[PDB]
């Protein structure tokens, strides 16, 4: 009745932050943080199954491969798909800065999702 | 805000289990008879050598240990003048006149890899 | 808390003349200095643990190896010993006279490009 | 009329203790040997600048202040005909070709930063 539904997230990260925002964002953490890769985590669309995470927004060294942040998100997340740019798989073994030299976004941050194979 | 990921230290024989590892023999040797799957690291403990980024190799069977030393030192881009030791399982001194497929079935790991590690002189 | 490394202009020495004036460049500088090697580094495009160089072009006498000139690069960028820092022309003997590198590594405009990395690639 | 809010703020060295600078300094000195460590901060009675992003700078030895002009200019945006200094301890340097690294030697503070601060006023 008289209940307030108080809660996060209808929009996902590129929803909620301005492509100047983001650009900025990315433009800082690369200054402060040369070689680590800034990688957004997001819950696939239509994925049901798995659980949201607390966290969108990582960190990564540029050394770790695919393999290591897979497993990583696993952990995290207590069949797994992790597709860059919301489609497309990688090979496990690819350090993550090449894939963020190939995939990075327009506004310099690398986009994930994670889903249910 | 942003989550920092910190890297894992583990080696190649501590991140894949002993079942992985095994797989991973079986499948190289259909793939690649004539090669023989060297893992090679560096010292733990190494404070004069840089870390290379590729440490997994597939080595012809017919060079010696000469040959593979001096791959690895042209990939570290090392000078004549510089001193570099590959030691076997993390200790054992080869002769570089010893034929790779002699250091292979003599000194492969349980799981059919042969592990080895290189280091500089100062680390001595 | 954390410090914002500053850059300054990121253009590629070839961004930043053309291939005449690179070119003419080289004429000039091997007619005044015949027993030099001219030679352009710069630090590779993904490349962002090593820091930039304060100079991209540099006059390498003929008879210096690449092991050589690592090791005055390396210095000039104040490495310690265990930091990666491989060159790679446009990998080759490091025991080779630049003299010889220049004449079967040379671009077509004449200079001698060399990219440094922190993985040998 | 309008009512003129006017709150003090603190500047990097009110903000952080001597004994937290130098050792700043010490470290950065270790971690980055070929960087100079700057602080950049907008004038207190500055009247036409905007705020720069960052007050925390390493800046390559071999930036000279008008390359490093250069560069506050477009991370404050900076149309071209606006007016900009940037004041090495209160002043512009002459020299705008000297390395920062050789303007370090002689300008740094006693806690090892190299501090700045940028007006639209030279005076």
């Amino acid at each position: 009745d008289d209940f307030v539904t108080i809660e996060p997230s209808e929009k996902t990260f590129k929803q909620r932050r301005t492509f100047e925002q983001r650009v900025e964002d990315v433009r800082l953490i690369r200054e402060q943080h040369p070689t680590k890769i800034p990688v957004i985590i997001e819950r696939y669309k239509g994925e049901k199954q798995l659980p949201v995470l607390d966290k969108t927004k990582f960190l990564v060294p540029d050394h770790v491969n695919m393999s290591e942040l897979i497993k990583i998100i696993r952990r995290r997340l207590q069949a797994f798909f992790l597709l860059v740019n919301g489609h497309s798989m990688v090979s496990v073994s690819t350090p993550i800065s090449e894939v963020y030299e190939s995939e990075k976004d327009e506004d310099g941050f690398l986009y994930m999702v994670y889903a249910s194979q």
